[PDB]
């Protein structure tokens, strides 16, 4: 919006920061000369008659500046640069007293014929003093000064204004009774050493203004000496008010100046628990080191500013997350866990991060203690021991800096195997366990990445190697479902992706809970094109699945000829228990379709039943003179005979079928030569 | 467009839901069972062999698996694709216990 209107004037505008210290400096000198052109001066002599008039128009112009620059608004907080909306905020709030003050109040006076009651509007420009006051405002702000030294400077000014409007109030006081009754006034009678204050209106200003300003200080810490005293009541009554306000006012820079030692202690703090913790150590005779060490933690508490840290928690999530990534992503790519994963992942392991500091000699995490964060050793070194059935800690590698441990810990979701030892001043960044699971779940092949890099750290410590097993179990279900996904998408027609995640490392070959290389699934589906990618991985033809079949079993079950003939290619072949028993129970089922595709795979010609029947028994009882044509070109025999010394011609010829009557007769006449 | 993509993506979380709860059917995680009961798909949507979760639970033995499963009302005689009700693979198992469920 500052495109919109110009001539506008941003209100941090270096400028007009010029200007500001510009009319803060005539300010300051506004508000400290009206109450001596109003005290001191019964009429401005014209000796100083440029200085004011220019004073005035130092600030004429300010009140047509102020109509220009914008203003930060308290509802949007946003800054506001439109004249119209401009204008109405000086029009109401501070316009009228500027305006006021502006006028040449002095020439004012001399032009009515030298009325006090007009010279009494001079106290107008008195508020221009709240351009000091907004001077201190915005130093407050700044964290260069403390708020409660800003505040106890501010009550000084308080005090430096207060005494010269006082002091200066007091000689106009003395100056409104008449000069022949002048020995009644607080300066009129002043004898002070062999200079007496007689005819005090002819003195020099500077004198004067001493005398009375000597007053108001002396008074101001209330010294009291006495050589200067109100002697009139209306001086009296004066001298009442300033007193009473001045005590309040000093009671209020003597609050100040306590609150700002008793509230802003800062190592004072660490000095305070170190006397009572060297009073603990004296009287208890602790051996020097273990003193040092004390000292050292307490040192620490301050030195490591964790306070530092726990700020971030009220800091909101994105610019905390921010704040991350340009501290701990460093830290973050030197750790061996992370490795070579994508930037996302490691953009997130970045985000969620809780920097801590530990001290030497503590130890950090406890054997049997289930590990709820995960930490990187970024700056330090870090030894971990296990205490035995005996009690005699077991060594392990140390962990150095840019290292990841209780990493598998998480991982396996078991709980800290080692007790481990802060051997010295650690920067051990924190992530916790549920947020690692997350972007675990987010990214899953950087998961497998990672868990490539943790086999592989594995077998860097031996110590991580007494725990390979636990961590083999938590590969295994991986794995297992990994092999879920890949069956999953056999079974959904997500073909290059169940290609790219057998590139990822997916074996085919893996067994899913129904224990069924997708192979089968893919058969049994009909994906054709992801059959023949799984031929192309070498997934064998017919695996045994958990149910005891083929790929090619569930390739006939639905009867996908297009499969059925990709893995004949690739020499397609049941080879089940009792397949040629299964054709007698397929004779049973009588689905000749059925056995045209599994006899096209051909996995046996005949094979006697527990009835010691072969299928081509079975069809030619039957009468299933197709089935039994079909099974004699597979090569069911005819000369095989039953338990019951019948062979399928036999059955053949008490069925009565002509067709298979004279086939069955035929064929086992023939295989009799 | 991305309430398109989960058109799809929510299909195939859902399978992989029913996977999952055969899976924990399968490794043992009754608890992350009872909660995806309530978050999750329900035994009744069967996987790409058409199984429930109750064949898993008579082949494995979490009768308190099983038990959750009876509450839900998944039909015991709920045959997987293979055309075999959950009651066979508690015998061939040899889970006298979960039989005896079944056959209650």
């Amino acid at each position: 919006g500052h495109n919109d209107y110009k001539y506008i004037i941003h209100p941090k505008n270096r400028w007009y920061k010029a200007w500001e210290m510009f009319i803060l400096v005539w300010a300051i000198y506004s508000s400290l000369f009206t109450p001596m052109e109003f005290g001191f001066f019964r009429g401005l002599p014209e000796r100083l008659f440029v200085l004011d008039i220019v004073g005035q128009i130092a600030f004429l112009v300010d009140i047509v500046l102020q109509f220009f620059v914008a203003y930060r608004d308290t509802q949007t907080y946003r800054t506001v640069y439109k004249p119209t909306r401009i204008a109405f905020r000086y029009l109401k709030s501070h316009f009228l007293m500027d305006f006021i003050g502006c006028f040449p109040w002095d020439l004012i006076y001399k032009a009515s014929g030298k009325h006090e009651l007009v010279r009494y509007l001079l106290w107008i420009r008195l508020f221009r003093v709240r351009k000091v006051v907004e001077f201190f405002q915005r130093l407050e702000k700044d964290t260069r000064i403390n708020y409660l030294f800003t505040r106890i400077l501010k009550l000084l000014f308080v005090e430096v204004y207060c005494t010269h409007t006082a002091a200066c109030i007091f000689y106009y006081l003395a100056t409104t009774l008449p000069p022949e009754n002048e020995g009644y006034t607080w300066i009129g009678s002043l004898k002070l050493g062999d200079y007496s204050y007689e005819n005090f209106r002819e003195i020099d200003l500077w004198k004067r203004y001493t005398t009375a300003l000597y007053f108001a200080i002396v008074t101001m810490a209330t010294v009291g000496y006495g050589d200067i005293h109100a002697v009139n009541l209306r001086e009296m009554i004066f001298v009442m008010i300033y007193v009473s306000f001045d005590m309040v006012l000093g009671a209020y820079l003597i609050g100040n100046i306590t609150a700002l030692i008793v509230k802003g202690s800062n190592t004072e703090r660490f000095r305070d628990k170190m006397n009572d913790l060297i009073s603990f150590m004296n009287r208890k005779k602790l051996g020097r080191d273990l003193r040092s060490q004390i000292t050292g933690h307490v040192r620490l508490q301050y030195d490591s500013h964790y306070t530092d840290t726990v700020m971030l928690q009220d800091i909101p999530a994105s610019i905390r997350a921010k704040i991350a990534q340009l501290l701990y992503l460093p830290y973050i790519k030197k750790v061996p866990l992370f490795k070579g994963c994508s930037t996302e992942f490691i953009n997130q392991i970045v985000i969620r991060l809780h920097e801590e500091y530990f001290l030497p000699g503590e130890v950090i995490t406890e054997q049997g203690n289930v590990v709820d964060h995960l930490y990187f050793v970024c700056e330090g070194l870090l030894e971990a021991l296990v205490t035995k059935t005996d009690g005699s800690e077991e060594s392990v590698t140390l962990l150095g800096p840019h290292t990841s441990f209780g990493d598998i810990s998480i991982i396996c979701n078991i709980s800290q195997p080692f007790t481990v030892r802060v051997c010295e001043l650690c920067h051990l960044l924190r992530l916790d366990k549920q947020s690692f699971s997350n972007i675990l779940e987010i990214y899953f092949h950087d998961g497998r990445t990672i868990l490539n890099n943790i086999m592989e750290e594995k077998e860097s410590n031996d110590r991580i190697k007494k725990l390979e097993s636990d961590i083999v179990i938590h590969i295994g279900k991986q794995e297992a479902e990994l092999a879920l996904k890949v069956n999953s998408a056999a079974f959904q027609g997500d073909f290059y992706q169940l290609k790219s995640l057998i590139r990822s490392g997916a074996d085919p070959n893996k067994t899913d809970y129904d224990g069924r290389s997708p192979l089968h699934l893919a058969a049994c589906r009909g994906y054709e094109d992801i059959t023949l990618f799984l031929i192309q991985e070498g997934v064998d033809v017919n695996l045994k699945d958990k149910f005891g079949h083929t790929p090619l079993f569930e390739a006939v079950k639905a009867g996908q000829e297009g499969v059925i003939g990709l893995l004949v290619k690739e020499g397609a072949s049941f080879n089940l228990e009792d397949s040629g028993n299964f054709l007698c129970t397929t004779v049973a089922k009588g689905d000749s379709d059925f056995l045209k595709r599994l006899l096209s795979s051909g996995m046996n010609p005949n094979s006697e039943d527990y009835d010691h029947r072969t299928p081509l028994h079975v069809a030619a009882s039957e009468g299933l003179f197709l089935m039994a044509k079909m099974l004699v070109e597979a090569g069911a025999s005819v000369i095989s005979k039953d338990r019951w010394g019948n062979s399928p011609l036999d059955e053949a010829r008490l069925c009565g079928n002509k067709k298979l009557i004279k086939l069955l007769e035929d064929v086992k006449n023939a295989q009799s030569s």
